[PDB]
């Protein structure tokens, strides 16, 4: 006999949870200002515990609502919720007492999993990755090649941008979004070594040609089916 | 008996209205220069009243031309016209005597509602919003998350850009159009805190990936039907 | 009897003309350097006249080759050729003796009309304009509105960018290609008047939303037929 | 009798080669840092020879594995491999002893030819060029025209950007990716000669209109078939 999971299904529960999420966003936004936060700090304390208490129980409900002896964690969107809320308790007295603030902020992000028409949208929007999941390998290969060619040439011409392999990856990420690829990056270097342009004029091309076929390949297969 | 709304329909009337609109644009453009305006101020006065008088009557015509006891205001494009022209009279002697100038400028904008092939174009171009009216919610959620994560980290590292929640929204709007996201925004901060790049390199990605599916989603459904 | 326009049709003639065009490009490029030009000026003179003489006759041929008593000028691509080459002679001794240089440069541009697969490409690529020939009117209206709203507000806050109606059109053209719309244009102004952002944050949106439907509208009708 | 090319076909061989490629990438990346390289230089030497020895033999295998008396070099992707690896030996004692380093870096690039689903992807991604292989000619013609018009006007107004035909090509490449086309390039010049804007406002248009039809033309034919 099990009179627990019979009418355990609810409808207006989602409105409760979304109101809680929006109230948490409104709470944590206010925490940003310094003068308001110090003065109202006493009031806020009881609230974080209160909000945390409100969440945990409402995910334990879902835990003991849909066949606990089943794929509750084999599914997605539930492992995620549990990870966030449980980290909520685990980092409550962590030596790093401040990551709790960032995670409290990140809490609201579950508002895409508790409402329909968002869960479905992000589900499709992420399942589309393995479609273009091949050109990414190409834009990694042609990315590392230049990231490691540049750093051995322009290492003593401009240590700021091309200082080292991991610091020269950031620059070749700046130059592929076409952001000051001629005011800060190229021109000062090009003023020193004369044949350097063949490295930027051949990266803003062979690099914008893949970001282009990314678009085309995700626009063809996403239309055909 | 009603011999009013029988031949009240007109054809060349639209040419009168469009000539008036273009003349109003030409009038208000000249108002910009200071030397010309002060000298010709006496001449201009009689004109604003004259143009205002010309409009009001020609919208009252439409008011008493197509079944006044019907959906004259339940429709759109008429509520808009009436709002603009009536604000014309309401702000004529407002304590704010200068908003009348901006609204006089904005008057010409009705040139999209008085001519065909523009009304239809803007009608479709705005009705397409509820199609992508879902990804906007996602680009608001993932927007607020970073807008409130950044402001609590980089609040005492660069008060100019990330000074406060409402002043840090503008910056994260600058960095999503890829405008000086490495010359002004990132590099000075990144020179202070070392692991900050994971916040910009993970916003120019997870933020240009939604502006991308915006494009794709509005290019698929706008082709299929 | 007319034994002129019988075998007047030619095949290898196009190779002669394209070789002449490429040689003219190679000639005029060299003219750019100053040291080379002064020294070789004597040699160059005989060449411009020689090239000009070579052209004129080869367009007079076409004039008297395909039914001169027909639509030789009602067609396009011939009126263009004749205009360029005839300007060649007309500006030979013009009071402006230097526009002849720019027009000599522009001469090579006819290389798109004398070779196939380019004439056809540019023909289609320009005939596509009346398709989107409607959104352009909208991007002119919403362009003038802001171009004349901005100049009356920010006329004594930054005369460089928003100095006058014709000088403020250039700025609102800069801000619609998303080029330093927050480093040079907005931020200095926004530091003076506080509520100014509502003018740039509402132009980089309602202005990139039309440049977007430009793309979509020219990608739908250019696929459907 | 030929008992050589009977069971010469292999399967796990590709895993050997890809492990070698990844190990070469990991080896050459470390070479970038200076302190690590000098100290570990003795260890590295034996490795370059070892890796080089490992490659050469494994391409000679393929040479004598698939009908050497056939189109081994008439094919592609094999001429490329052989060119790279053979340059490996040819530049081993070159007067330029340092290009060997860059070529050692470039060695890893063959990781797109030794694994499937990459060879096919790059094959299609390059075979698509002759489709748009016509608009490129147009974007070369309209490119040279402005590249040689600008250099004769703005040669004594700003020698930095428009110094000469080959140095003014770089600038008109900067201005077509819309990168500081109003902060560095235009505004300083435009402050000197007044009617110069008609050269940049008519290049950022007639130049972004071809990069646009590039997109459209490669999105239509790449969908239709
Ligand atoms: C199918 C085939 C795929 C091919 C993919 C190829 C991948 C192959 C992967 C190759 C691995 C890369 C080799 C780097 C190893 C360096 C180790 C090191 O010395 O650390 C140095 C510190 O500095 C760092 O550790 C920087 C951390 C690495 C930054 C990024 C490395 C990988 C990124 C690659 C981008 C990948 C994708 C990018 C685009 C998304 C230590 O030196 P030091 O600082 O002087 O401190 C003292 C040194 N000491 C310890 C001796 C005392
Ligand atoms: C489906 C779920 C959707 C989720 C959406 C989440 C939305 C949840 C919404 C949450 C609301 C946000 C909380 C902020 C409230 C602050 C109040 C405040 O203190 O004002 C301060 C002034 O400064 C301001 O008032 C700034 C105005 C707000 C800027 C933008 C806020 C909302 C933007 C969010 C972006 C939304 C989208 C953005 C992208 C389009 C007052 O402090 P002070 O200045 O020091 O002056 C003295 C203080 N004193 C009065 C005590 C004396
Ligand atoms: C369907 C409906 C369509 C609606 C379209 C609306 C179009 C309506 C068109 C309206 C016309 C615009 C009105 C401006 C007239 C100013 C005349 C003037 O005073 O000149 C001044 C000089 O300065 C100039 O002349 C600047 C030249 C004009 C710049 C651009 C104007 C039009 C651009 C609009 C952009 C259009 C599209 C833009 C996007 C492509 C003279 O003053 P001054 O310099 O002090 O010199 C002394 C003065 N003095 C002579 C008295 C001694
Ligand atoms: C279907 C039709 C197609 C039409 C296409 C048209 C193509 C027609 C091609 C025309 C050729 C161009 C003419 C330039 C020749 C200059 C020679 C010269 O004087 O060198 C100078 C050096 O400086 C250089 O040599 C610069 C090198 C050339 C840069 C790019 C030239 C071609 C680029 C074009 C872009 C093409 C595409 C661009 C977009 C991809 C020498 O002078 P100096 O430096 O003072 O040194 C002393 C001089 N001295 C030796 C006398 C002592
Ligand atoms: C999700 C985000 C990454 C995405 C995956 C990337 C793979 C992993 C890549 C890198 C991971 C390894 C880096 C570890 C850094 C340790 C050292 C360090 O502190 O960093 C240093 C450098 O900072 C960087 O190197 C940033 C690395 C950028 C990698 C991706 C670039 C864009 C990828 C585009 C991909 C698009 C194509 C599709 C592929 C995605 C900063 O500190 P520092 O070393 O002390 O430097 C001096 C500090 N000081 C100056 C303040 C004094
Ligand atoms: C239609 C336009 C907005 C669109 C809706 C946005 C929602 C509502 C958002 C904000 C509305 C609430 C802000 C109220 C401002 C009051 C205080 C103030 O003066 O502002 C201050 C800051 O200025 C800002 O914060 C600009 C806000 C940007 C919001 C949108 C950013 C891009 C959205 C992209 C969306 C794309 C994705 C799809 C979603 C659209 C300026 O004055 P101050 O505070 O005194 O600062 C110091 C002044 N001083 C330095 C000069 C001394
Ligand atoms: C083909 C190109 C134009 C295209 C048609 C544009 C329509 C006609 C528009 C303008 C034509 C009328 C301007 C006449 C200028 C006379 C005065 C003058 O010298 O100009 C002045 C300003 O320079 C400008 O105003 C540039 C005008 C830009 C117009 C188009 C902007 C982008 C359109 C985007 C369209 C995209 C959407 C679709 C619509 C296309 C410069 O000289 P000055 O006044 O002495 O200023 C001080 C000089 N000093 C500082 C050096 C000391
Ligand atoms: C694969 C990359 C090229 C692509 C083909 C390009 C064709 C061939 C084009 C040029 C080749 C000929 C140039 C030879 C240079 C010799 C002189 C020289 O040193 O260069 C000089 C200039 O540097 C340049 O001129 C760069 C040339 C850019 C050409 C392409 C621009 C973008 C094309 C976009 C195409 C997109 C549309 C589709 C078409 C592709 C640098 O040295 P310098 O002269 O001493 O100058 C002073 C040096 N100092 C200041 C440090 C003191």
């Amino acid at each position: 006999t099990s009179k627990m999971q019979k009418i355990v299904n609810h409808r207006a529960f989602t409105f409760t949870v979304i109101a809680l999420i929006l109230f948490n966003a409104l709470i944590v936004g206010i925490e940003t200002y310094p003068r308001i936060y110090a003065d109202h700090k006493w009031l806020f304390y009881r609230i974080d515990l209160v909000l945390l208490w409100i969440f945990t129980i409402e995910i334990a409900m879902r835990f003991l609502a849909s066949n606990p002896k089943s794929a509750f964690f084999r599914s997605s969107w539930n492992w995620f919720d549990f990870l966030i809320v449980a980290a909520g308790h685990i980092f409550a007295g962590a030596q790093f007492v401040t990551v709790l603030r960032i995670l409290r902020v990140l809490r609201v992000l579950r508002a895409i999993s508790v409402v329909p028409s968002l869960r479905r949208l992000v589900d499709a929007l992420v399942m589309t990755i393995p479609a273009l999941g091949n050109i990414l390998i190409l834009m990694s290969i042609f990315f590392y090649i230049f990231a490691v060619i540049g750093t051995m040439l322009f290492q003593h011409v401009s240590p700021e941008y091309f200082g080292n392999l991991q610091l020269s990856l950031l620059t070749l990420f700046q130059v592929v979004t076409l952001e000051s690829w001629a005011s800060g990056v190229m021109r000062p270097i090009f003023a020193e070594v004369p044949w350097s342009w063949l490295y930027f004029v051949s990266f803003v091309l062979i690099g914008t040609f893949i970001i282009f076929n990314l678009f085309i390949g995700v626009i063809v297969n996403n239309v055909e089916k």
